[PDB]
């Protein structure tokens, strides 16, 4: 089949060593070039340089090295954003140490589960997570130490990432002749991710590639001085995790937020001299007619880049005339393919697209029921193969064959197709799917129209389901009758609308059909 959309040459070439090898000698050079700044602190204004950032990671890897942390060990770091998130992540990967970040907003019985799978022998968090992790330590005996990410002193009893440090470097230490672990790069677990969530085992080698994207110029960003980044996606997720590693890559200038406000962000943009930023989708809503845009020197910025979930087709061409961009950058990935694997490809756009094969990769689209590879314009599950592809869920062997089958094609549980320029379109989730009677109806198609909204299916007897919603006013019979007048006739809202305060959206854009579906029936 010339049915499966394969990825172009690397314009930026796949490179020796392990991740943190690569990552200890980008930041090594960054480290040597007086002044150039890896984070910036827009909520206190507070920047860490390369230098900074390279001694405290190569001082705090060497003291975990020393404690006895190796290649049998896990680590968890759980925190919000924040300056002090890469330190503990960088560290590691420098000494082979697998590093499985834990969801910052987790309760306690997920966080329970995320940890007890990964195992963690140091646990690393943040002021704020602290007593979530106490209070579950309980049941985890493989927890030997906490350590307090963002303190310079002891903190209520632990040690600190710096006091830590202390007790374990030589004095005199000389953080510029470190050199980091060399190992087997496929064999060698980076990260543990979640996705009950389960831990996605990524070798290093799936950062290696990750990092040939990040600096191609095509897929990725180029590497140029002074160039300044605004993120706002969260570090403990896939999404967070490898574009900010990649930017590290490139020597850029992160500028993190720990909460998305209006102001703050706009403010940012300008000061910082911004070139790219970093959204999710549900941010665009603020956009809308933003005043304050017209205001500030966006001049700068060229370009913004969503993913995570879909961006409505209509609010990602107006907010790109607002910035006068030409348009949304976008990439589409899951946890278990480690970053992206479909990018808009620079000098390439179409609206509504989430872009194109990345290189190393191939995509295809099957159908539902034989599997058989579907052609142009034909919509089924989309299935996609190549090196950044993880290893396996983490002592879930199960899941992993349910997910990733012998040639190597893991099954996205997306609906999705491509077109004649190999664009490639994404639906919705295939479990986000309605079916009234034989008919599909998508959620995404009927939310534009409305536009807050969500719409998921009410069980019907008759039907099988029927095109329900959710609706956060800015009546109901007054929008099922602009609905069915919006739409064709099986579309029409055979399930009605159910006002609410607040759509619920999981903390990457994405909605949850499974707890909107529980809420509509009552
Ligand atoms: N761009 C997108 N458009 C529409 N839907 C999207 C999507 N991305 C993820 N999704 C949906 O969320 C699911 C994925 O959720 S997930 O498990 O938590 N993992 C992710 O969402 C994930 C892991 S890595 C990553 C990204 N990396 C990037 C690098 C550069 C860039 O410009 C954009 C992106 S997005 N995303 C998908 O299965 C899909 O349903």
């Amino acid at each position: 089949a010339k049915n499966i959309k394969k990825g172009p040459a690397p314009f930026y070439p796949l490179e020796d060593g392990t991740a943190g090898e690569q990552l200890h000698k980008a930041m090594k050079r960054y480290a040597l070039v007086p002044g150039t700044i890896a984070f910036t602190d827009a909520h206190i204004e507070v920047n860490i340089t390369y230098a900074e950032y390279f001694e405290m990671s190569v001082r705090l890897a060497e003291a975990m090295k020393r404690y006895g942390l190796n290649t049998n060990h896990r680590i968890v770091v759980c925190s919000e954003n924040s300056l002090q998130f890469f330190m503990p992540v960088l560290g590691a990967l420098f000494i082979g140490v697998a590093v499985a970040p834990a969801n910052d907003i987790y309760n306690e019985r997920e966080l329970l589960n995320s940890m007890n799978i990964s195992q963690p022998t140091v646990v690393f968090v943040s002021k704020k997570g602290l007593q979530k992790i106490l209070n579950v330590q309980k049941k985890l005996p493989i927890i030997q130490k906490i350590i307090i990410m963002d303190s310079k002193t002891d903190y209520q009893g632990f040690q600190s990432m710096y006091t830590f440090v202390t007790s374990h470097l030589p004095p005199g230490f000389n953080e510029y002749d470190f050199v980091p672990e060399s190992f087997d790069r496929d064999k060698t677990i980076a990260l543990i991710m979640n996705s009950l969530p389960k831990g996605v085992a990524l070798p290093h080698r799936t950062a290696c590639v990750r990092f040939s994207h990040a600096r191609d110029p095509i897929f990725g960003n180029q590497i140029i001085p002074d160039t300044a980044i605004l993120s706002v996606v969260p570090f403990h997720h896939g999404f967070g995790m490898f574009t900010t590693l990649g930017y590290l890559i490139c020597g850029f200038r992160v500028v993190l937020m720990y909460r998305f406000e209006e102001e703050l962000f706009l403010r940012s943009l300008q000061d910082y001299k911004i070139q790219s930023a970093l959204l999710v989708p549900t941010l665009f809503s603020f956009f809308a007619k933003s005043t304050l845009i017209d205001k500030y020197d966006l001049s700068n910025l060229h370009e913004i880049a969503s993913g995570g979930a879909p961006l409505s087709k209509e609010v990602g061409e107006a907010v790109a005339k607002r910035f006068h961009l030409p348009g949304i950058r976008q990439g589409y990935g899951l946890t278990e393919t480690t970053s992206a694997i479909l990018i808009t490809p620079e000098g390439d756009d179409k609206p509504g697209a989430v872009g194109k094969v990345v290189p190393f990769f191939e995509a295809k689209v099957v159908d539902l029921d034989t599997g058989k590879t579907l052609g142009v314009n034909q919509r089924g599950e989309l299935c996609v193969r190549g090196p950044m592809i993880m290893s396996g869920y983490v002592n879930n062997p199960e899941a992993t064959n349910a997910l990733i089958d012998k040639d190597g094609w893991l099954h996205s549980g997306d609906i999705a197709y491509w077109d004649e320029d190999e664009h490639f379109f994404i639906v919705d989730r295939l479990k986000s799917l309605i079916k009234y009677k034989g008919y599909q109806v998508a959620p995404a198609e009927l939310e534009s129209i409305l536009l807050d909204a969500g719409v998921a299916g009410l069980p019907d007897d008759d039907a099988g389901e029927l095109p329900a919603a959710v609706v956060v006013l800015e009546t109901e019979k007054e929008i099922v009758d602009y609905v069915a007048s919006q739409v064709t006739t099986a579309k029409k809202l055979r399930g009605g609308v159910v006002f609410v305060d607040e759509v619920p959206k999981g903390l990457t854009g994405k909605l949850d059909a499974r707890k909107i579906r529980e809420i509509l029936i009552k």
